[PDB]
């Protein structure tokens, strides 16, 4: 895969830039950029200009997820309460609900009517409308205690992976524990609905057998392109930039290695657009020994 840098966004009216995460708007107009002070900046991709600034947190934004319908946004931050929140993005920018001690959140996938939050080894499922906690998912007997566990729904919303344990949501119980082969990473569902990727191990969802071991995915966070044909993986720094300077691409259909991309700067986040046209990467432009970070967003043609 080739990645041509075409633009750079820098926190305007500032000496050093403080972006920490990125997501493309559900409709193609904006790049949403979270900052190290807890703001969310909306940049017009075409004009290159900031058009809005929203107040979300009082510490660095760690995670952004826009709903597909364009109406809602999840955020997470690093140490200020609430650690996660849900925002409405219609006429007014509103906090709809917060998830005060959950340090990571995602939407449900099939129908975006729920949020799943993670607090340590525990998952919480919330109703978007009421904000009420519907489920708590934790089994002390099956737990892997992954240090960087993040809970997630599968594509049809009927299963959750939490701490390497598969849960049936409708009957609220664990159905399988995947064996523990690392200390940190808890895994994700492939958008195809057929595999679960837990660190270096690719598991078959139908039979639960190990299909592949991919050493290059060790300690990686993973994201797919819109059509689910390319998987991006970047290795976390040992637990400050969350990643090192490289990410790798794989063909999502057979896991075939594509490319290693080293931008020679530490990476804070990576996001893809809906049209498979652009990749945005938050990169520390600052020198190795600089006292302060200078994290910009670089836009790449895919
Ligand atoms: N969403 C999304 C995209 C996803 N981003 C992250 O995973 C991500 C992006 N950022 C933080 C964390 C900041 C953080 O802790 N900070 C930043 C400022 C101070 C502390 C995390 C992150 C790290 C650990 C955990 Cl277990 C989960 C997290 F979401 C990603 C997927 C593939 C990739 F190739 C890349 Cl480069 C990124
Ligand atoms: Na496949």
């Amino acid at each position: 895969s080739a990645f041509r840098p075409i633009s750079v966004f820098r926190e305007a009216n500032e000496d050093e830039s403080g972006f920490t995460c990125c997501a493309f708007s559900a409709r193609e107009r904006f790049l949403m950029l979270g900052t190290c002070t807890g703001q969310l900046k909306l940049y017009n991709v075409f004009s290159g200009q900031e058009e809005a600034s929203y107040n979300c947190h009082n510490s660095a934004i760690t995670h952004l997820e826009p709903s597909r319908d364009g109406s809602l946004l999840l955020t997470s931050a690093t140490w200020s309460q609430p650690l996660s929140a849900l925002w409405g993005m219609k006429s007014v920018f509103d906090m709809k609900h917060s998830f005060t001690e959950d340090h990571y959140v995602e939407f449900s996938k099939h129908s975006q009517d729920r949020v799943i939050g993670t607090k340590g080894d525990i998952a919480h499922i919330y109703d978007i409308q009421t904000g009420n906690k519907l489920l708590t998912l934790f089994n002390p007997d099956l737990a892997n205690n992954y240090k960087r566990n993040c809970a997630t729904f599968n594509p049809t919303d009927d299963l959750v992976l939490n701490d390497g344990v598969l849960w049936d949501v409708r009957s609220a119980q664990a159905i399988h524990k995947f064996d523990k082969f690392n200390m940190n990473i808890s895994g994700v569902f492939h958008p195809n609905g057929l595999e679960v990727i837990i660190n270096t191990e690719i598991w078959d969802l139908r039979t639960f057998h190990l299909l592949h071991t991919v050493p290059a995915l060790d300690q990686c966070r993973v994201v797919f392109n819109h059509t689910g044909t390319v998987m991006y993986g970047a290795m976390l720094q040992a637990d400050k930039s969350p990643f090192g300077s490289s990410f790798r691409t794989f063909n999502a259909t057979d896991y075939k290695p594509i490319a290693t991309i080293d931008v020679k700067r530490n990476i804070f986040d990576l996001c893809t657009d809906t049209k498979d046209c652009y990749l945005a990467v938050i990169e520390n432009q600052g020198s190795m020994d600089a006292l302060n970070m200078d994290t910009v967003c670089r836009l790449y043609e895919v």
